[PDB]
């Protein structure tokens, strides 16, 4: 079950080296470097600092973010390698991720990946939120650009309207079955190589387009089991959406039986149901 000292690693600075500044982040500088572990095996990791002459509720803000991912250990999370606060500037340490946010890679490389590579993608994430549903955690913000992919494509939940369920719209109802909702709105943006949901449309129209029943269409040459998924996490009624364990079953099998994937779907514009 999820519920800073408790769940992070106190890492001795000596250990951590920088050797590429990637650019300005919320609370400070990102960049990426080297940690050094007690065993001394030497790994990539992704560097966070927290800006200097920081507020206390900017620290305590920075911070609060690994209190909630030292919680999670599974290999389609990210992981927390650990924290500096004894030494300034302060740091969170996590899993370097070589192929970065998966939405901007997606789209450097439209149409270039089989049907099997993108399900490979869409099942880690699944099980990742499998695992944070099971703990009791509603990530709220699931989208492709908090996935991150990793040098082996491997895809891992990040970030501790347009993804947002209608009854969390409505009246701020936020379970994991509308992370399920969000979860079919970043297998459209897979399957669309990175395309934004609902383009540039008004939020507003956003808002009333789906209430009404409207959905994104289908992808170009998308599998009709992928885009039944799709439909089927975005159901109106939330206990009518699969569980996490149910989409990473269906992607199994998906996965299991390549040939499923050759029914492709009828089927800017979006559709009734």
């Amino acid at each position: 079950t999820f519920v800073v000292h408790e769940f992070a690693k106190e890492l001795d600075a000596t250990n951590i080296s920088i050797d590429k500044v990637v650019g300005a982040g919320e609370f400070g500088e990102v960049c990426s470097g080297r940690l050094k572990l007690p065993s001394k095996k030497e790994i990539s990791v992704a560097i966070k600092t927290l800006k200097v002459g920081y507020t206390e509720k900017q620290r305590r803000d920075f911070l609060g973010e690994a209190s909630i991912m030292g919680q999670f250990d599974h290999p389609n999370i990210i992981r927390l390698e650990g924290v500096v606060t004894k030494s300034k500037p302060v740091m969170i340490v996590t899993e370097y991720m070589e192929n970065g946010s998966l939405d901007s890679f997606l789209r450097k490389h439209d149409a270039q990946f089989t049907v099997i590579q993108l399900v490979g993608m869409l099942r880690g994430i699944a099980s990742g939120m499998k695992y944070l549903s099971d703990m009791g955690y509603v990530h709220r913000d699931l989208a492709a650009r908090n996935i991150l992919i990793n040098s082996n494509l491997v895809c891992k939940v990040s970030d501790f309207i347009r993804w947002t369920s209608p009854e969390a719209i409505a009246y701020r109802k936020f379970t994991s079955a509308s992370d399920v909702w969000s979860y079919g709105i970043v297998l459209w943006e897979v399957m669309s190589y990175g395309e934004r949901p609902y383009w540039e449309m008004s939020n507003q129209d956003v808002i009333k387009a789906v209430d009404e029943g409207y959905r994104l269409p289908p992808p170009m040459d998308c599998p009709a089991a992928l885009y039944q998924l799709m439909l089927d996490c975005w159901q109106k009624d939330r206990n009518n959406r699969p569980k996490f364990e149910q989409i990473v079953s269906i992607l199994d099998k998906l996965i299991r039986n390549p040939g499923s994937l050759k029914i492709i779907t009828s089927a800017s514009n979006l559709l009734l149901d």
